[PDB]
């Protein structure tokens, strides 16, 4: 389809890996460091500086400063997850709301069948089919990060002209304990 063909035309492929030293100790991260689950307990970890240690997030070990790129995600059948993007330096110790005034970009899945991004404050989406895999795609120059449904081309959601003044990571949360990992797709 058109969003398989061109994609490439217009952003660059990251190469997202999943970076276990961010990861609330609550999640745990595959060998592959592609797929990342909720644990029943934490994971006996240390709190360095570089982990969320309140909010269930993770993060990939490689930010951009510049250019346009996208990755791949299968969130499948989970009933929860957020993903998006966020500032190198975000609050990761102690509650911080996840919203754009806080350096987050997300936008989510809650209770099987309730889209919704992370906006302050949150606000619903009308998604006419559940999406299996999420296509993340960042413009830093225009500001523009963008949401889709990778198998069918479909618009989920744009955040429009955001001023980064920093490094942006992407981002995946889960909160529920459940049978189905988000998990990466590499190209
Ligand atoms: C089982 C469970 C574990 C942890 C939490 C608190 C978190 C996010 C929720 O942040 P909050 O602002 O309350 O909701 P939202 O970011 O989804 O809107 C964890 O990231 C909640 C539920």
């Amino acid at each position: 389809g058109a969003y398989n063909e061109w994609k490439k035309a217009l952003f660059k492929p990251a190469d997202v890996i999943l970076d276990p030293k961010t990861a609330n100790p609550i999640l745990l991260v595959s060998e592959d460091q592609r797929s990342v689950q909720r644990a029943k307990e934490p994971q006996d970890l240390p709190d360095n500086p570089e982990r969320f240690n309140w909010h269930y997030c993770v993060l990939g070990c490689e930010s951009f400063i510049s250019g346009r790129h996208y990755w791949e995600v299968e969130v499948g059948d989970r009933k929860e997850w957020h993903i998006g993007v966020c500032s190198k330096n975000v609050q990761r110790k102690g509650w911080v709301k996840m919203t754009p005034e806080n350096g987050f970009w997300t936008m989510g899945l809650t209770d099987g069948n309730k889209y919704r991004t992370l906006t302050e404050p949150r606000t619903n989406l009308k998604l006419p089919k559940p999406p299996k895999k999420v296509g993340v795609f960042l413009d830093y120059e225009t500001g523009d990060i963008s949401f889709y449904n990778a198998v069918d081309g479909s618009h989920i959601h744009t955040f429009l002209d955001v001023s980064f003044s920093e490094a942006l990571y992407p981002v995946f949360r889960i909160l529920t304990l459940e049978p189905t990992a988000l998990t990466i797709c590499p190209a």
